[PDB]
């Protein structure tokens, strides 16, 4: 569930997803569409796509089980569907962390005109 | 800031915004198109519109000052722009609270085809 995603972002990237990644580019935030603007934005695009590939459970709603060790997330294999959700969230959190050097407020609150026809997954 | 919106929702409505309102109707965790599907969805629509009227500060990002006693939210008059953000978030949290009894999973994950109509603010 997206609260768990927030927690993983905090554990892995050392910053809040809701604070910093909720209005970024074309995909980090609600109503994502268009083309990813930078690496951080692509992290969100990939996350959306990852969620779209999860079948048999609800990736935006269902809770998953995981452990965290000093910023290292282990998605538990108690249920392959919810593990898939967890792996989506873990991957996105890692992607935000790995691209922290190009995070840029240039991409905050960008005009509607910047996000039009969507890159397909 | 959206983290503060979460705090207001949690206190006022008694449940998490990120958990329960990230994929509801055409506007809760989505937006940009459609007509509100029920009263909860309309809360989100109105919140989007409210944010749309904010001039001079960034409603998704900027932090506001508020106090809370016995579950009330008093948006501080230290800055009219951030107070306006606060009031938007407060109104939405109240709206979620007031409509919690009709909150229904009927409106989870609705197809894009259900959100093609356009309703102005």
């Amino acid at each position: 569930n997206l609260m768990q995603f927030e927690l993983l972002i905090m554990k892995v990237a050392g910053r809040s997803g809701i604070v910093w990644y909720s209005d970024y580019g074309c995909f980090c935030g609600k109503g994502g569409h268009g083309r990813p603007q930078d690496a951080t934005d692509r992290c969100c695009f990939v996350h959306d796509c990852c969620y779209g590939k999860v079948n048999g459970c609800d990736p935006k709603e269902d809770f998953y089980r995981y452990s965290s060790n000093n910023g290292d997330i282990v998605c538990e294999a108690n249920n392959p569907c919810t593990k898939e959700i967890c792996e989506c969230d873990k991957a996105a959190a890692i992607c935000f962390r790995d691209n922290k050097d190009t995070y840029d407020n240039k991409y905050w609150n960008i005009p509607m005109e910047s996000c039009q026809e969507s890159e397909p997954c």
